[PDB]
């Protein structure tokens, strides 16, 4: 049983222009690219996208530094929700260990490079959200008898 | 003046999983992600992208090799169509130059992991047959002063 | 003082082609490579090197796993059983640590990368197993002064 | 909205095995302005003022010599920089340095581990002063600071 | 669909010189082939003594330069095997012109060397060299036949 | 015999924040850091820098991008000076050989990240320039003995 996240370059991913290194440590594991699509986040999109944090004070300033270029991804692998938020490390990089993502290119929460999804109904949601149903591609990779036990 | 190119990482490129290896390389030099997108290539689309090849006997194996994930990329810089046929170096890679993707990734021109739009009239004719027009993005790189003369 | 390890590329590591960055980590640290070779490794070697796992449910399929191409590997530095324990990193990937192998390349524990002694007695036991004493070089390293305390 | 400034030396083993590049990238990968940087031969009697707070210790003397040789001086700028970079580079000793900083992954011993980094805010201040002169101090604006900083 | 054609695989033999060894760059170089898509087929670290060094080098045999050349050469070294398509030629690409400062940029030789007495690789110059070599460092026992997984993608 | 060259990180490499980078192409080849320092470069030392294009109608916009920040550095090596210039390519990136720093990182002549004597002339002039005799200093690289004949 694999899973599939959403992950979200963020503007400041695109431009530090760090999108390739990002892919690369996912594809390291041998996770599988199920989509991709380079956006430009909308408010609107991102107020749904955001939902939890409605009427928080900080809200709209999360919504500005986030209405820009985005790379939205899905990948698929075993765990790779939960697998994928160690990966990024702890929201504030300050706090972020070494060898995670926010700890090694970041310095503050509000410039955080990306994004991925804390639960599997986040997943669920956040790819509805972002992508049309045909716009996930089914295929197997080649090396999967290396990867999987 | 910048100008657009279209370039597509192969089925290959996609299962060695060194689709951010290959990004990485062409923002190295601070060529934008203008549209990017993952699909399964039809060979009703391949057709159409090989059309020059109509008629010809070797055209079936290309659109075999090509049905399957591909990444649909459009990026922009000053000469980009033609500098990333260099960075993209000869179609057989054992002709191709050391440090280019496919000598340095490859052996056959069959498995060159790659395609990029070989001229301006090809290229506005790729990216108008992978893209819609609403999918290319429009922003610009905030270190541009540090590129471009 | 400096002891050496074993340590085993196991045949996902091979098919994977990851092999170069394995050694890179260990090279990294001022490691030395004291005996390296290539082999198929066959179910009786494997029971020897597993013997401690005779008898238990999951070791006909460890052995299945195992046979094929392996790259076994001695290192020498200080306290290097223990430290390439650490930055193999936990037995199941998905528990290892950032910056670890196992956290950078794999998912699951039945295909995790790599093999390294867990203690000095099964180190001197495995480079016994793998290697004839002729095969262990001794030389030392250039850079000895800059490593060493 | 806050910066700081901590001072970073590559020791003589990290001149040495070649790795100057290397080090660099791992502050510059964070946003981490380079404010300073120099190379220059360490000095017994300038370790010793750096080292003062090890005087008298049996230790001290070994550690001198070890540091005499090539380093290269650097100052880096970001947020929370000092406290940062000591995480970045990870424990004194390499043994008990997390995966991923730059004594886990490039060193063995805490004699021959590559780089030093102000451990506060008081030290930082006094080191940037011992090994650099104001003039030496360069102040600049990194495009990239929208996208950096909050 | 995907599944590859067949072609005939050559066989090189490539060594490690004691740079590349005490320089700690073995991964690094053992990274450029796996990444094309070439098989290891043998690995072995040895330490090179001057007997079989003038063997290895015996077309050099009676040449002045021989003697500084072998003791170069005496030290660890590591003996390979890699097989793919074309593989004695393009290796020979790979490394670059013997003297790194002819060599072209992204070759072994140009990113890592100064000069020819210090050009941390060999590689096979020819089949007949290839076959020479391999059963010169390598018993016949220690050349390992497997299949990449990744042939379908690697090979057209 | 060694030689010792004069190398500028430009603004651009600065700003890319792609310092790092650079210095490890020429540590690659065994190359001594032999004096490095960080200066912010005037029109005053510039225009000495640039002498040979007085009354040229190109040197006021050189001098005017020229000017901020700045790596000055030698390095020194057999050949270094022509070797260097090999290794960043081409002025203009368009025309550099991939693997070269120009072809591998720029776009165009005026944000072309690094500059290298032209001679051994050049070199004892600029070195001269831009740093004070007690800025360069000396040691021996203890991999000496394997990157020299
Ligand atoms: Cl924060």
């Amino acid at each position: 049983m694999v899973e599939q996240t959403y992950l979200m370059i963020k503007p400041d991913g695109i431009q530090r222009q760090v999108v390739g290194e990002i892919i690369s440590r996912f594809e390291k594991r041998g996770y599988r690219i199920a989509a991709m699509k380079l956006t430009i986040a909308t408010p609107a999109i991102l107020e749904e996208h955001y939902a939890e944090h409605k009427g928080k004070p900080f809200l709209p300033g999360l919504i500005e530094k986030m209405t820009g270029p985005v790379l939205c991804m899905v990948f698929e692998g075993v765990d790779v929700i939960a697998q994928a938020r160690k990966m990024m490390g702890s929201t504030r990089p300050g706090e972020a260990a070494p060898g995670t993502i926010r700890a090694d290119f970041c310095q503050q929460a509000g410039r955080n490079l990306i994004h991925g999804s804390d639960s599997a109904e986040s997943a669920k949601r956040e790819i509805s959200l972002w992508f049309k149903p045909e716009e996930i591609q089914s295929y197997k990779l080649a090396l999967s008898d290396y990867i999987f036990e």
